[PDB]
């Protein structure tokens, strides 16, 4: 235990990882790594800690501003002027273009779904990468975009109806994507390759595409082939064929299945959807990171999981030629704020977890570049980059910071400068606000941004908390500053010169089960502009990939370049509940829904050390709970009760009623502890009622302090 190695003190556990498995093979003395560590460490601390000073005191500063202004409807030109000269607000930088290169093409140019995945969890994490390619069929068939009303429901058993609907849609599908010259796939009776070009066996004629460009390759014989892979807008489909399959013989052309290129990129996350308090579990994750980098990232289930080999398929022409099996990773480091033990100081204090993700996961990342027998087969990046997106960065200032951070680190492991590329999430007001400049603070490194809807709506209500009365969360949605958020978004992304160089992205969908909503209403995304979007399942990313098939991201990019439909004023906008009453219902729904909400998820944070969960609302409707839902619920109940819509006795009230509630649902488990009667004796409870009851006094609202505070306290109770 406690490994002594300059002025840093190195558990052991990390220590061994690091010099046993991370280092050998990216041809860095241990040494003289070890030894930058700690000059990195030494000299980027003061710099990085007068960042998160600097965040409490602006924040001071507004809360004061709205103590001495109470009642009286608030001067948005004053506020303005005093964000301007406080800092907060900093002049739009001069008009420019970033000059990021070295990006892999799945970034520049392929437009798709977006996976964001825990990294502590093996399968998750080797389903995500594998997302690259999904089923559209077991899509189709496993979700709610084919209702089960009249006609077939699901069962045991495979059922011939709604099968017959999934490849009825999946026709149509083919039809919308890659269009025959006439007729549709629905009549095909088979697949032949002809002289280079696809024809298609109709009953009535036989026929080739409306545009033969749009074939892609082959897989077996010309004239009778086991798969034919076709082209729209970047993304490729593929149709299996087998007429005595499972599938083959029930359909008329003896298609098997419809793959779909899907999760294009996937977040490998070390932040809000995992929980990893202490060095053992970022042990865990950057065990599980190496193995997503060498490829022999393994998980068993009566067999065994591994991660896609590539693709090979026949060109039109007749040679081989390789498509890539897996989705092209980044890895989301965790925010500035917090600190991790593992390596701590000659005194005692904790270390910048944020550094030390840099400086891991960087050189971890690097086995993935290279393809050997020391640095693994699969190899991540073909153009040589490190893409690691760094999220909750407050301003121009703490981006351009992060940048020095990732040169500093470069230079430790022997890059080239701008090999590790930054992904600049968009999830801070400050940010939001000078997001051009934060542009610009990392013009050679950028690879995308990212509207974090969540965070962002967290970090509004706690910007103003004194603000006022927020309204209920279900109604952020339609509130100015959102929408002026993302419009700015895009539009900044785009006037950058992203169209062709970078991803501009957009926040998650969290009903999970709701997928048919999800067909219906996610297409808002890439009409609106998005390069890529984030999703929740490899399924939802199979799903989600339609949309770009019916979408032409590029030319909506190209049709949105120089228009600026978000005003600054527009963006300070406070979502104020302004002169509006709610009923005594209204108001408790509120406050149970919020409790269930927040109580489901810290009580399998804490308890389980799981990072992301299913938890249904109070309307018994499976949302997917992170740090930034529970970050929101708590804001706006930290909200109410500093604003005497609520008051303590009612929040607790609230809590120990909608206890028992949240023990029904994890009844099933196998270590859980039911958290009653006695609330008062549970640590989880205890984390969801000071998340609440001093959810005003954290630092940006952030909920990791607490929460890993109860983690560690958990861990320390049941150690014996
Ligand atoms: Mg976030």
């Amino acid at each position: 235990d406690r490994v002594s190695v300059g002025n840093l003190r190195i558990a052991r556990v990390l220590y061994d990882f690091v010099n046993n498995e991370a280092l050998p093979g990216t041809d860095i003395d241990p040494d003289s790594f070890w030894a930058g560590v700690d000059k990195v460490v030494a000299d980027l601390t003061p710099q990085n800690q007068a960042l998160l000073n600097a965040r409490d005191e602006l924040q001071a500063q507004i809360d004061k501003w709205h103590r001495r202004r109470v009642i009286e409807p608030i001067d948005m030109d004053a506020y303005r002027q005093f964000l301007t000269e406080i800092g907060y607000l900093l002049p739009e930088p001069d008009d420019f273009t970033i000059t990021t290169s070295g990006v892999d093409a799945e970034i520049t140019t392929t437009a798709g779904p977006q996976l964001v995945v825990p990294v502590l969890n093996a399968r998750f994490a080797l389903n995500a990468a594998n997302a690259r390619w999904g089923s559209l069929y077991d899509a189709l068939y496993g979700t709610d975009v084919i209702p089960e009303t009249d006609g077939a429901e699901k069962g045991p058993t495979y059922n011939k109806v709604r099968g017959d609907k999934v490849i009825a849609y999946a026709r149509k599908f083919l039809d919308d994507s890659v269009p025959l010259s006439s007729g549709s796939f629905g009549d095909a009776t088979g697949f032949t390759v002809q002289d280079g070009q696809l024809v298609v066996a109709l009953p009535d004629k036989s026929t080739g595409l409306a545009n033969p460009g749009q074939f892609a390759g082959y897989t077996g014989a010309a004239e009778s082939p086991t798969s034919v892979l076709l082209i729209n807008h970047g993304l490729h489909i593929e149709i299996l064929i087998d007429p005595e399959s499972q599938v083959g013989t029930t359909d008329r052309a003896g298609v098997k299945d419809v793959i779909l290129e899907s999760a294009i990129t996937t977040i490998m996350d070390f932040e809000d959807s995992v929980a990893a308090v202490d060095a053992a579990d970022k042990v865990l994750g950057y065990r599980n990171w190496l193995g997503l980098n060498k490829g022999d990232l393994a998980a068993a289930v009566a067999f065994l999981r591994v991660l896609n080999r590539d693709r090979n398929y026949t060109a039109p022409g007749g040679g081989q030629f390789t498509l890539p099996g897996r989705s092209l990773m980044f890895v989301r480091n965790v925010g500035h704020l917090m600190t991790n033990d593992a390596i701590v100081d000659t005194d005692g204090s904790e270390v910048f977890e944020g550094i030390m993700d840099a400086l891991f996961t960087g050189l971890i990342a690097i086995h993935g570049l290279k393809a050997s027998d020391v640095n693994g087969p699969l190899i991540n990046s073909r153009t040589g980059s490190i893409y690691i997106v760094k999220p909750k960065m407050h301003g121009p200032a703490e981006v351009a910071f992060t940048c020095e951070l990732f040169s500093r680190v470069e230079d430790v492991l022997g890059l080239p400068q701008n090999t590790m590329k930054i992904g600049i999430m968009d999830e801070e007001r400050r940010t939001t606000v000078n997001l051009k400049a934060c542009i610009k603070a990392a013009a050679d490194r950028v690879v995308f941004i990212n509207t974090g809807f969540l965070d962002r709506t967290g970090d509004e209500i706690h910007t103003s908390m004194e603000a006022g009365p927020m309204v209920r969360k279900g109604t952020m949605k339609s509130q100015p500053w959102i929408l002026a958020y993302e419009d700015h978004n895009v539009d900044a992304g785009l006037a950058a010169g992203f169209s062709g160089r970078a991803q501009v992205g957009k926040g998650m969908w969290t009903m999970t089960e709701l997928m048919a909503d999800m067909v219906e209403t996610k297409i808002a995304q890439p009409r609106a502009g998005a390069s890529t979007a984030w999703v929740p399942s490899p399924t939802a990313a199979t799903l989600h990939a339609l949309h770009y098939h019916q979408v032409d991201v590029a030319a909506v990019q190209q049709g949105l370049a120089g228009k600026r439909r978000a005003t600054i004023e527009q963006l300070l906008t406070i979502p104020l509940a302004k002169e509006l009453a709610w009923a005594p219902d209204e108001i408790r729904e509120e406050v149970d829904n919020n409790c269930q909400s927040i109580l489901g998820y810290v009580v399998r944070w804490v308890d389980q050390g799981v990072g992301c969960s299913k938890v249904p609302d109070i309307h018994d409707v499976a949302l997917m709970e992170d740090r930034a839902t529970l970050r929101i619920s708590s804001q706006l109940l930290a909200n109410w009760l500093r604003h005497g819509v609520i008051t303590s006795a009612d929040v607790r009230a609230s809590l120990e009623r909608m206890a028992p509630l949240v023990d029904r649902q994890n009844a099933g488990d196998v270590a859980y502890r039911p958290m009653a009667p006695n609330f008062d004796d549970s640590i989880a409870f205890l984390a969801a009622q000071e998340l609440i009851l001093s959810g005003a006094q954290q630092p940006n609202g952030y909920t990791e302090p607490i929460l890993h505070r109860r983690r560690r306290e958990f861990k320390a109770r049941a150690a014996e």
